[PDB]
């Protein structure tokens, strides 16, 4: 019987490691124990034991466990902690802030490989985020698991490509059973409330559908509740946000720069949002830019609406913090005190915002103010039940406010000491009784009782029961009196119990609220980048883009968003001009003239512009953008990528293409940068910018319509950092090699070959 | 308003006066309190719950956290941001024990196992640099004077400081900016004499003249100012710190710090450990031992009498791997233990495995006793066998020591006659008390009765404020706002005194009678240390010739002139993270075949047999066996590595450092020098520089191009020979052969390669026909 106890639900998921009660000592075994003490070196013991056989042991001490969580977790494990298992912890279903990242997502994701491609579906438990997605080849399922990049993902059983999902953490294998399409259905369904999943556009895509219904009850079966937050899935389409593979994501250093770190990225510049479900927010938006014209407009509305008015919506927006991840505990049941006095701190907000926008003359801007709700109602109940500053933890008390309920308020009373009752009953029984000398005490020896005064004592009524007999008096007890000394001694017990009872009576108050409370909780996120990104434009001085209905970029005095904050020195903003008419641009000139950064700031101003915000020129008019593409074993890895952007670029693709022909011959590569340039320009037809060193390259726009020749030109070297038409007059190879620091001998040898090759 | 703070708060305030820029952790029994500003910076750093508790300066105070049995997990977090932590244990004795500093750090949950943790001084003068650096953990102290910016930036690279000590008046900001852990520090800590004086103190010497370092005040000024830093840091002597080592450049192969990622020395291009040559050959079973490795594998020595004593070593424990290797395991890092010995921060198990250590010193020296080679016999006096230390911990400790010395109950039983009588009459202190609790609460049956412990009040009883009534007149209130009221029974008071003596007696001998052990062990330290280190070094040679047997490894031999004779060759990580077998090849370079020109295709090896014919060096000159069946290798003063701002600007860097430095005893790996410009301007500079490397430096270069216009250096030059990688085509496909033959390339592949990658077939179909034109043309 002792054992027994443990493993009733480890049985379901066997891959999950176990923190019992045994001795006021956090331990393990079968197993389990061999690894927490592998991957963590802790002792690893024996229990007494005369079975026959061996028991296996491991241990940690009480409140001494919680650093063990976050070790094991952010390792790739999953732990239940016995107390009654009142816990499990996955990598993936993490709702609590301790182990979560402020500024980052996280995921549980699962993968499938039907007879026509792949079923790959995502979740955040944190906010009901729930996504599904059909890639049908290797290639696209690779992007995918790259970009989403779960902290656990579930595989079936029969999963062929396991090479995809090869030495990564938190994996999980999954019986058949979970991934049934019939079920998948119906599980579905039923968790929407709907007959067809229609309406998220999902019914006719059944491979991702199976991953959704899968992971939705592995979701389900380790955090034990209805899950009412997951209220909706949605398909992502390809044509509905520009495509950019992880190669791109790295060179133009969207969130991440080329070292792994997060400083001097396009989000460390315009992430200057006030509250952690905004910052998380731009980040999305900066990996998935939308294809929708009107979505970004009412984006672009909003930037130019707020611009005067956020040194008084950021503040304010600031009180608000992460109200996502906190509805995401009260969805769980799992918000503690201080989550729903921060959630009363956020709905205190709402009338400043709903004031402060009121009079703001855009429809996206009302439509954010209404959207965000007001909860009046909730936050008085937020205001009458909990105490301005409250506990972090219900079960010692303190949490429920005085006045909330008059039955808490009697209890606590008698637990704080309270004698009302006693003066009263005093008052009465002497009036009563008629006897001047009739008290009310208390003493350790005979409990709470009625003292009469020896003369008066043999008039004590028949109902009185003699306890004690004193020289001077004798006291008594009578039935209401026993009473009460019971209730003074369940007092704190009573108390504790019901402030338990009545903080669980307001998750049942709060959650027939939690739609409208999730919709103003996304509103206020939103409001809060649209007002980050209307600050940055003011400050870091962007115009609005203008969208026009070709292929084609037109930046005038554009700036490197990055480079122009990073210099101390001043940027040198420059031109663009790509149209049907003027597609490749072959970029020749020096090195460290500028090439590199000119390609990259189109593409960042492309992407801004295709995130609603303003960008960092004097004007820009941008076309539809597919797809950005950058190309910017070393030879056989940039072939690779080009042939990326030969298989997959459209006329209404940006294609960003860097000495290409590199790491070969100078026949073979000039052979394969011509027939590149000759294919993106009369095949693809894509926007192209085609930097090269090639200066025989310079004779295609003479061949062939749509190219034409532009350079950085440099000054006795001084680089001007200026785009300029036509190709570039010389090779600065040499000069750039004398300030590298070559030997002067070298150098002037060096020019004494460039004398005898040029002169043949 | 410093007079408005509370008895307690102006003295938190007067010690995080003494270090203004760290963290005070506070202790408070329980838990250590940071507050204000600092508790503020420790909520977000840490992730704790921040608490605006209590009342001081007419304001409620920010409070911040952390349990005492979890303090070292947070400070782990701390020093792995760069931050310093000072730890403080009306009122009285308040004050800064330790600093806890990223280069100070000499606990092991806060300590790397396999990782070396370096505190570091930096010094500018108008003649030069001047740099030092200490392992506090293991008492290695090391110091240099660098010359060029590139010196210094290559030895900052390979030392990589957790803390670097910086003067006020430091010129080249650039050399350290937005480094981890650094510490600008006043002129007068760099001070020569004071330096000589405190360093000569510190070694119990006349002069410095033995150290070798006497004549170079650069490098003194730098250890003098890191040596005061680290003694104020611990607050107490570094007997373990008894010499310091000059590190001069003619003792090791020079390797700049883009050579040092290029050939994934400890650390892979992507920054893991992961397909490292350190991955592959370190095999060491103490972590002394992996430390000591990784340390050779970055600095091979030169000296040809070292080098042949640890091949020796190698050659003649062979045959005894898997008899020394368990033997060796149950050492573990002693290194480290006798550092905290040395500062006297030892817990017991530190003592536990200190003696487990110990017992396996007669076996080692069992099986080393009849193994004929000097430097064998050498390592195994070194060993030392302290049987007299060894019996001293059997006695004095139990089979199995607790963490702490706090509670006690560590000292064995039967050491102490005095320990013994006064522990006897405290197993009845923890039995009547224990017992008295039960009889009274079952006497007075009360929901919420507790017993709490006090420094000044000693045993505290506290209940319910309504059950309060109803608390016997037998006990003694002492009432508090917290709860309701906590009374003292004066009935065993008496009991009470006669228990907390009798404990803080038996525990304070305890403690007594361990930190006499330290004074016990202490006057042994330099003859421990010097055993710690012979049986680290016994680890790596024993690990060394393991690895010979297994990855099947010959002796490399020594000749006089420049030169590398390479037979049947190979990429020691290569051919363990392949599946097919590694194409073994033949390298020859001498006097008169000083440089080759490899040519051939892309992907068929140039780049791996370049890369290979370092790491052969620098596995020579670490003293192991070479993946080769035969190597003759001529003295190597350095290697560069350009294999593999703009990338044409580093690679023009990166080559300008080679010219610049390169001499007749360098090896050169250069890879396509000449991309990123104009097929002219490239071909003028890899011509330029590799005539430069042949006529005038008569390095030993391997130069791998794609400009077969060099393919006419070998007919124009001496020294200078072609060779090539042959490939095999089928009409479409190509197969690399990955065999290395003299001559030049007979074709080259990039279009094929190119269609390898999946370039269109129409693309391919026009570079052919642009290709056509080309040759023609
Ligand atoms: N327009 C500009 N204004 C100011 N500084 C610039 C500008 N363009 C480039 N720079 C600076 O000079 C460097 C030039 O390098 P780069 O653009 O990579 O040239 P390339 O690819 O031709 O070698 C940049 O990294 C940046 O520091
Ligand atoms: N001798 C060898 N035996 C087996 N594989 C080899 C050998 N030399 C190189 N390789 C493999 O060939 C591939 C390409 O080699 P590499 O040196 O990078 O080519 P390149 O000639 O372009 O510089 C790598 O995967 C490497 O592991």
């Amino acid at each position: 019987p002792m054992m027994q106890q443990y493993l009733r639900l480890k049985a379901q998921h066997p891959e999950i490691l176990l923190f019992y009660r045994m001795g006021d000592f956090y331990e393990l075994f079968y197993d389990d124990a061999k690894r927490a003490s592998q991957l963590l070196d802790i002792s690893l013991t024996k229990r007494g034991a005369s079975a026959g056989e061996p028991i296996p042991m491991a241990g940690i001490p009480y409140h001494a466990v919680e650093n063990y969580l976050a070790k094991l977790v952010n390792q790739g494990e999953s732990v239940a902690i016995c107390e009654k298992v009142v816990r499990i912890v996955t990598p993936g279903t993490i709702s609590d802030e301790a182990l979560l990242q402020e500024r980052q997502d996280n995921l549980l994701a699962a993968i499938w490989q039907d007879s026509k491609g792949f079923g790959y579906a995502t979740l955040d438990i944190s906010s009901g985020r729930f996504r599904l997605s059909e890639p049908a080849d290797r290639e696209t399922m690779a992007a995918e698991l790259q970009r989403t990049n779960p902290a656990e993902l579930l595989y079936a059983e029969d999963f062929a490509e396991m090479s995809l999902i090869e030495g990564r953490r938190g994996l999980r294998r999954r019986p058949l059973w979970e991934f049934e399409i019939d079920t998948a259905r119906q599980q579905l369904n039923l968790q929407f409330g709907t007959r067809d999943l229609v309406g998220f556009g999902v019914e006719n895509a059944p491979r991702g559908l199976c991953a959704a219904g899968c992971l939705l009850q592995y979701a389900k079966d380790t955090q034990r509740t209805t899950l009412p937050h997951i209220r909706s899935i949605t398909m992502e389409r390809e044509q509905d946000s520009i495509i950019m593979d992880a190669a791109t994501r790295r060179n133009l250093e969207i969130t991440q720069n080329l070292a792994g770190g997060a400083e001097n990225t396009l989000a460390s510049v315009l992430d200057c949002t006030v509250t952690p479900m905004g910052s998380r927010m731009l980040k999305r938006w900066l990996h998935m830019p939308v294809r929708d014209t009107r979505v970004l407009l009412e984006r672009q509305q909003t930037i130019g609406a707020l611009q005067d008015f956020t040194a008084g919506l950021q503040p304010v927006l600031r009180q608000v913090g992460d109200l996502e991840r906190i509805l995401a505990r009260l969805a769980l049941r799992t918000a503690r005190p201080r989550d729903l006095a921060r959630m009363r701190h956020a709905f205190q907000q709402l009338p400043e915002l709903r004031a402060q926008l009121e009079t703001v003359d855009s429809a996206p801007v009302q439509a954010l103010r209404e959207k965000m709700g007001e909860f009046a109602e909730l936050r008085d109940l937020l205001e009458r039940a909990i105490i301005d500053t409250p506990p972090v933890l219900v079960r010692d008390g303190g949490v429920i406010a005085s006045g909330y309920n008059e039955e808490l308020d009697e209890w606590r009373a008698l637990a704080d000491g309270a004698t009302d009752y006693l003066e009263r009953l005093e008052v009465r029984e002497r009036e009563r009784t008629g006897l001047d000398t009739l008290k009310v005490g208390f003493n350790a020896v005979h409990g709470y009782y009625i003292q009469i005064s020896r003369g008066q004592s043999h008039l004590a009524p028949i109902n009185y029961m003699r306890r004690q007999t004193l020289k001077n008096a004798e006291r008594y007890i009578i039935p209401e009196l026993k009473e009460y000394e019971d209730k003074v001694l369940t007092s704190k017990g009573k108390a504790l119990a019901l402030e338990k009872q009545l903080y669980e009576e307001l998750f049942d108050l709060l959650l027939p609220h939690l739609e409208a409370l999730q919709q103003s909780a996304s509103a206020l996120a939103e409001l809060d980048v649209l007002v980050n990104l209307a600050e940055r434009a003011y400050t870091l001085n962007y115009t609005c883009p203008t969208f026009i209905d070709k292929p084609g970029i037109r930046i005038t005095e554009g700036r490197h968003p990055v480079v122009e904050q990073v210099l101390n020195e001043p940027f040198i903003a420059n031109p663009l001009n790509l149209s049907p008419q003027r597609r490749m641009l072959i970029i020749t000139g020096p090195n460290m003239g500028g090439k590199s950064t000119y390609m990259r700031q189109t593409a960042l101003i492309a992407l801004m512009a295709y995130i609603g915000s303003y960008v960092p020129a004097q004007k820009v008019e941008i076309g539809p953008i597919d797809r950005i593409f950058t190309r910017v074993s070393t030879f056989m890895v940039e072939m690779t990528e080009t042939a990326n952007i030969l298989h997959n670029a459209t006329e209404y693709s940006l294609v960003l293409m860097d000495e290409i022909g590199r790491g070969t011959s100078t026949y073979d590569g000039l052979s394969l940068a011509w027939a590149c340039a000759e294919n993106l320009a009369n095949k693809i037809k894509a926007l192209t910018l085609f930097a090269t060193h090639y200066f025989e390259l310079t004779q295609l726009p003479e061949k062939m319509e749509g190219v034409a020749n532009v350079h950085l030109d440099a000054l006795t070297i001084a680089f001007m950092h200026s785009v300029q038409d036509g190709a570039a007059s010389k090779s600065y190879g040499l000069a750039v090699a004398a300030l590298a620091g070559v030997p002067k001998e070298v150098i002037k040898r060096a020019r004494q070959k460039l004398r005898e090759l040029e002169s043949i």
